[PDB]
Formats: C-alpha cells, structure tokens, sequence
C-alpha cells in the first residue's frame, strides 16, 4: 500500500524534470530572437 | 529502509522541483514581457 505512491512521486518528478525542462528551452528561445533582432531592422528599415 | 528514501525523495520533489518549476516560470515571463518590450524597437523603424 506504500509503494503504489512510492513509484506515484517517483513519476511525478519524472513527469516534473520534463515539465522543468521545457522553460530552459523556452528561455533560451526569446534570447536568441533578442540576439538576431539586430538583423532584422536593418532589413526591414531597406524594404521601407 | 523504503520509509526513509520515500520521504526524502519526496522532500525533493513535491517542494524544490516543485518550486524549482515556479522559479523559473517568472524567468519565463519576464523574458515574455522584454520581447515585446522589444518589439516598441520595432515602433522606431515605424517612426522614420
């Protein structure tokens, strides 16, 4: 009866490393717009 | 033996992985609103 929620936390945290991971992701994704929008304004200022 | 490591497993789990997610979920928006902070970079190329 213990261990029906012992392997339930040892899921969790493993359904919690994923759901932690997808920031680490998702923080470098607006960095690395942040880094490119240098290009894109000198490009965008020629089409104007 | 299995009382022990359940607990300390899930001293982790249900409050520093927990909060490890929380803590970075501000990182994440932070980020979010600093995009389209970014974005008035954009209002400039507008202004011209």
């Amino acid at each position: 009866r213990l261990e029906v929620e012992k392997d339930e936390l040892q899921a969790a945290l493993e359904e919690a490393e994923a759901a932690l991971e997808q920031e680490e992701n998702k923080v470098l994704r607006s960095q690395l717009e942040l880094s490119q929008v240098r290009q894109e304004i000198d490009r965008r200022i020629q089409e104007k």
